[PDB]
């Protein structure tokens, strides 16, 4: 139950769940949520809130969809902004981003803290110091930005970033990263509308795999 139940995937790792997979955790108000734990990468104990792997799922979705979450436990998903807020409210959570290109290269980025605010603050990103990684830093430029979707423009651009670059993100004017963008399968001619991490493969290359995950700092 909530009194004794795990709050995150690090609690589950500590209790001897050593294989990655879906487990029930208890959010701060006791709401149970089934989450994907990555128990393998970089020490394990990561709660995964975004996964892309094959383009099977449409990510060009509205505020409501991003708010509640969408996709499949068996594949690609967005866990949901209300859930991500709840998961990152208590304590301090480090962010890890894992990327794989179509050539087989694995790259990563790590930040020392990560929080998304509530819906009243439009799921604003509060991001701590970049730690390092082969992917470089394409998220600090998004610190302190509201989340935006095609139907709800909260960016700091005169344009509608989510529509122009075909994703959903804490867009600024407009982005350095776009991991909820179109699944464009490597090199693309269109500018900056793919699963892009510009510090690594740039604005014209869309990754094969994206995983975003958190663990207590
Ligand atoms: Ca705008």
């Amino acid at each position: 139950s909530c009194a004794t139940g795990p709050r995150n995937c690090k609690d589950l790792l500590d209790r001897g769940y050593f294989l990655s997979g879906w487990h029930t955790i208890y959010l701060p108000d006791c709401r149970p949520l089934t989450v994907l734990c990555d128990m393998d990468t970089d020490g394990g104990g990561w709660t995964v809130f975004q996964r892309r792997m094959d383009g099977s799922v449409d990510f060009y979705r509205d505020w409501a969809a991003y708010k509640q979450g969408f996709g499949s436990q068996l594949g690609e998903f967005w866990l949901g902004n209300d859930n991500i807020h709840a998961l990152t409210a208590q304590g301090s959570s480090e962010l890890r981003t894992d990327l794989v290109d179509f050539e087989g290269n694995h790259q990563f980025a790590k930040y020392k803290s990560f929080k998304v605010a509530d819906e009243a603050e439009k799921y604003k990103l509060v991001l701590g110091a970049f730690v390092g990684g082969s992917a470089g830093n394409s998220l600090t430029g998004h610190n302190n930005n509201f989340f935006s979707t095609k139907d709800q423009d909260n960016d700091v651009s005169s344009s509608n970033c989510a529509e122009k670059f075909q994703g959903a993100w804490w867009y600024a004017d407009c982005h350095a990263s776009n991991l909820n963008g179109l699944y464009l399968m490597g090199p693309h001619e269109s500018y900056a509308n793919g699963i892009n991490w510009s510090a690594a493969k740039g604005y014209k290359y869309s990754y094969k795999v994206s995983e975003m995950k958190v663990r207590p700092a």
